[PDB]
């Protein structure tokens, strides 16, 4: 479990890092008819001072992931597939895409004691 890194430090090969940020805009949940599979999928956009990023998750994995994370607040996310997006492709600068499917860990800003 890598520690929290700036959005620019995200890596697709690492396939295991941590990033903290707040939510900016929520997309929705639509199905994805793959050539040999089908299910539900949803996409959400998270904003952070380090830069702008977007998180997306698959079927039930997103339902359990979006339910934990809230709206209008800050939180942390780790153990997820990192996919960098092209800048010109999206109006946003340094757009980042995230695919959730395997075992990922997310937690809204909660009070921790230790």
């Amino acid at each position: 479990t890598r520690p929290i890194f700036a959005i620019e430090q995200l890596s697709p090969y690492q396939n295991v890092w941590t990033i903290k940020a707040r939510v900016s805009y929520k997309g929705e949940i639509k199905t994805w008819h793959n050539q040999r599979g089908d299910g539900k999928l949803f996409n959400v956009n998270f904003l952070d001072t380090s830069g702008e990023i977007r998180a997306t998750a698959f079927n039930d994995f997103a339902t359990k992931f979006n339910e934990i994370l809230q709206e209008g607040k800050v939180y942390y996310v780790s153990k997820a597939k990192l996919q960098p997006a092209k800048p010109q492709f999206t109006n946003l600068t340094h757009p980042y895409e995230l695919n959730l499917d395997r075992d990922t860990v997310i937690e809204e800003c909660f009070d921790e004691s230790n």
